[PDB]
């Protein structure tokens, strides 16, 4: 029984799909424990959020990416929520992302694939503490 | 061009209906300009909400329901935001409820009924005020 | 806090849109408390479900149609369930049924209109107890 | 039995709703008699189509719009399909539209509203002639 | 061509997804044969249906499951019928189930997962005659 | 940056899946390059379209079928389209295909599955010089 952290990209802003992203998380039973809303995030959470990334070449396209629309971040809690949401995520190639998920259905760039999930224990105490220092 | 508010109700948790309401809004073109998560929103904030209620009979009722579950409070931006969202919504009588609103298709109680929208200009500022002070 | 008698038509089933109907109904949170299915409805419980309209011209072709495909007959329960449910189902005629209701949406035709559903609490009662004789 | 045409906004294109639109009148069971995809139309088909509008002050920005993306003509096929259809469609004014239509659904605008429908019998002839001559 | 038997299980009732769930087989194209809806299941059919199971350390909590609510029991007849509408199904485990699958995209426990359907022809030949004799 | 070439075979049109089956495409951000809508094809594009399969056992019943109804050709374009839209067509064989994808999710037989997609560049080119000359 765990919480991940979430994030709803700009990408799905423009293209209006929040609601079909959000869906589909809850449709599968994950529950909301908690949600803020950012018109632009500060680029500071978003440089400690992917910081393990901060060597790649894309490390800066994706900032400004990130920061070119609004985002929500979301913390999820259901049984296994960190495998499972991933699962529901997809492969991050859109070459490799089945359909049936989220990036698979609706995505198809290497960078603004729409949401973002955390992959491991670690990954989310740390993500929700960026988001939620609360 | 207005703002107006929006209340995602308990109800709507509990059914699993939160994308499916907030969706039937997006697909309107319509902007979140704020949005907050209360996972049990304070009485205090519930009882300012509805404060042109507190003489009637069901005020109580209504207050205990608003805190039975999580809400979500949205400021919605769009032309003529206030009133389109309004017709979106539907009557609150399910007898009068027209199939095609959020509320025809979705709700079946005087009570429960999923959400809220400031029904005017001097209404939607009182009422984002007191969520988003 | 009342039952209606709801009939799933023949149409319902040759356009594959039984489950978009009675899923209209799930949604607006009324219950299932009886159901069957009749890959063949005895032509005589259609004769009496009908028995009103008798007289009428469209009699005939209307029992022909209504044994002509399967059809599922529904008893649902919910406050007001009787004329709720008739506003979901909209008008007979495809001239006046408004876009949100199911035959709004869906049909386009005065006899195939994919459901019937109780208009009073003694067409159910009487139509329940056609259905459902236990 | 009539026959009636329809028209894809650029704004449908621009917001991926063209099988949102298409879907609610393919499920209505209006059938496709003939269909040309434009990735942009002369502008003269469309000022032939929206010819009664010509004195407007409207009429120009209306033109520009309909060259500014995409658009698909349709003609559909069904009992009293003219009128039906535009039933689907909803009103023209985000005022008056109402939900369960494509417009109260799905347009906020005045001018981008998703698409257009024959709004009579020679209206129908009359526009098929341009879009299938 | 084939006939396979299909549960709708009491949790598919409590989230209102019996019409979500029937809709999936329906649009593959799958015909209903025989149906029948069981307010409460007896429990003698159910300890019947799952008689392979007994000896599981879960069985117990599974007929106390099958029984908290009503169940819906179908006949599906099509080409290859059994094995499609298992894979349209999903694994058992919630760490297995694909997305675009019934259990993959709307269930999340190992034992409420909505769904029943034969996995074999003396399976659904016997589970047929259990529901439907 | 691909195009390829996407056919809506006579079954879709026969079960009102056209737009369900050109949204799952649209969602996915390709863009309709072009588009005819063919109330029923010359026998003769068809037998050139699977001109590959003339050998094949099947090859005079699959043309027989695509002239049984209507079908649309579109070019579709994206970043590697046709490989794309491919895993979103899935597998021929209805005991293969997944949940997920058109195939797996609507259709259920090994001639009649919806939908065409080129399988590779020369192909692409090869099928959209038949369709659009
Ligand atoms: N060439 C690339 C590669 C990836 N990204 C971005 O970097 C993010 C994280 O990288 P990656 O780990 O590869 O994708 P995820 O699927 O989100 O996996 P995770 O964060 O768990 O590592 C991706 O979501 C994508 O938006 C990018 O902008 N440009
Ligand atoms: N010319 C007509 C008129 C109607 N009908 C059929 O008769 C049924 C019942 O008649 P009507 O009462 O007009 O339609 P309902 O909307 O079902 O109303 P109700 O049964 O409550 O009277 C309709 O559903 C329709 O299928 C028909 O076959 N041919
Ligand atoms: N008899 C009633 C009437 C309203 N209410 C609730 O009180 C809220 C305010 O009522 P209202 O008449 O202003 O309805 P709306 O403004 O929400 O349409 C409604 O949204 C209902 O949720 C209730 O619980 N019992
Ligand atoms: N004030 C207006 C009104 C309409 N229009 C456009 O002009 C078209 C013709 O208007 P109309 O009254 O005939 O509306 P419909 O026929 O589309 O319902 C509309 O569909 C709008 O796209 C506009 O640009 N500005
Ligand atoms: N550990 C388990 C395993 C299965 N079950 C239930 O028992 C049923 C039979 O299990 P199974 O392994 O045959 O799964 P399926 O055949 O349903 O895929 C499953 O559908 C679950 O609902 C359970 O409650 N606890
Ligand atoms: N045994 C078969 C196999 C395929 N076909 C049809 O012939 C087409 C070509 O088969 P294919 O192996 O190239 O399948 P796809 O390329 O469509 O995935 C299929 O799309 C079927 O419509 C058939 O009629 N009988
Ligand atoms: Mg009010
Ligand atoms: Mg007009
Ligand atoms: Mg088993
Ligand atoms: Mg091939």
């Amino acid at each position: 029984l765990q919480r991940t952290l979430v994030l709803i990209k700009p990408d799905a802003f423009e293209r209006s799909l929040v609601a079909e992203i959000m869906g589909r998380i809850e449709k599968k039973n994950f529950k909301i424990v908690s949600m803020k809303f950012w018109s632009k995030a500060p680029r500071n959470l978003i440089e400690q959020h992917y910081k393990e990334h901060s060597e790649q070449s894309y490390f800066n396209d994706l900032c400004d990416f990130m920061v070119s629309g609004p985002i929500i971040s979301i913390v999820y809690e259901g049984t296994d929520a960190i495998s499972k949401i991933r699962r529901l995520q997809g492969n991050t190639n859109p070459l490799a992302s089945a359909p049936g998920t989220i990036r698979g259905d609706l995505a198809n760039d290497i960078r603004e694939n729409l949401i973002h999930a955390s992959d491991s224990e670690d990954s989310a105490v740390d993500e929700i503490s960026i988001w939620f220092p609360e």
